[PDB]
């Protein structure tokens, strides 16, 4: 199998955590898609990464699609329950954590894709506004306890900390870790891991 | 139960064909999110319809976690295979579709949430550019099929059909009944369902 990604992508890195837990063999291809020389389109038609490209040639997107395959390929370390409504718990924490995700490559776009006569303060600050809340969401949902959804580590934690940590990369302005300790403690936790020590974004 | 939703979303409608595909009772509440006095946040800390808030108050999100949450809720008309393999084939069309999706509302929001002054002509290229390509890709995979994955109705029609319709709804430009005659036939069968005829949008 082949993983067309970028070592920056949060996206990406949550598939790779993912692999990584899993014990699942790939190739890593790294692919800017932002170039116009960029190939991912022969895979992805919407030209994003990650996409997962297996041994038949049949391409698989997106990172939701991909994490929950991947975690069927192997019984080791599985992320997602079994149980629909607990299934339903971690795939609602994983979308929470993509669309911070979301609103925080908008608010990035808006620099590196706009000249400045081409942008909006209002766009900028409602993405930056959603930034907040599902932050102070996640603060609410972590609540006291030891995982996203208690006793386990799931999905829902890796798709968290890999939000937490690209804004800590790409957004060291939104002073989350002042606001609210329990994702501190979370953070700390999390970034110990393997995975996450493995797949940290350069520079 | 409630959905926050309104009825023009393809992504709600896509929950909405689910929940009617699975006779499902639930309370329809429209919610204008781009109102500056909409609610939505109470529910949603990205500030997006869908939303489904269930009877204890938990709050469900984005559209394909409710769409797969609403697959368990009933036997009825199943829609999201029991197989891995088979998941993935369905749960990469619904990405592929709303994929497409995220591009046209980009595109759409260009003009709707920015002055003239604030837009860029390559975002939209790009974004266009991806419908193109999903639409050349919807088309190559659903080949001379009787649905995206062979012989059952699955989730990755309800996700396309809504696709389609939207661009037929909001971009009568885009002329992808000229160029991809699967897709019409396609179209003009999940039309007459009953879930799509109850929930066309309306002007
Ligand atoms: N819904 C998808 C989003 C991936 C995405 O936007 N990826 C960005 C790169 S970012 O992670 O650095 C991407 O590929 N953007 C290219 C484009 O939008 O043209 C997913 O969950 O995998
Ligand atoms: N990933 C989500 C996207 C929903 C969305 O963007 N919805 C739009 C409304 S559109 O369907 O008319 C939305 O709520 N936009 C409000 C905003 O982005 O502030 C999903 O699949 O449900
Ligand atoms: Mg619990
Ligand atoms: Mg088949």
């Amino acid at each position: 199998m082949k993983l067309y990604a970028s070592q920056t992508s949060p996206y990406a890195r949550k598939v790779r955590v993912v692999l990584a837990e899993k014990k699942i063999d790939y190739e890593m291809i790294e692919e800017n898609v932002w170039s116009p020389d960029t190939t991912i389109g022969r895979f992805n038609p919407l030209g994003k990464v990650p996409c997962l490209v297996m041994e038949d040639g049949g391409a698989v997107f997106d990172s939701r699609v991909i994490a929950e395959y991947a975690d069927t390929l192997s019984p080791v370390s599985r992320l997602i329950p079994q149980g629909s409504r607990e299934r339903l718990e971690v795939r609602c924490w994983e979308a929470l954590a993509d669309g911070l995700l979301d609103a925080a490559l908008l608010a990035r776009l808006e620099v590196t894709q706009r000249k400045e006569s081409e942008r909006s303060e209002s766009w900028v600050q409602r993405q930056r506004s959603k930034i907040d809340a599902a932050l102070t969401a996640m603060s609410t949902g972590l609540a006291d306890k030891t995982w996203c959804t208690g006793t386990h580590y799931t999905l829902a934690d890796v798709a968290v900390g890999c939000a937490l940590a690209y804004l800590d990369f790409r957004f060291p302005d939104i002073a989350w870790r002042d606001r609210h300790p329990n994702l501190v403690a979370f953070q700390e936790k999390i970034e110990k891991r393997q995975s996450f020590i493995d797949t940290e974004p350069p520079r």
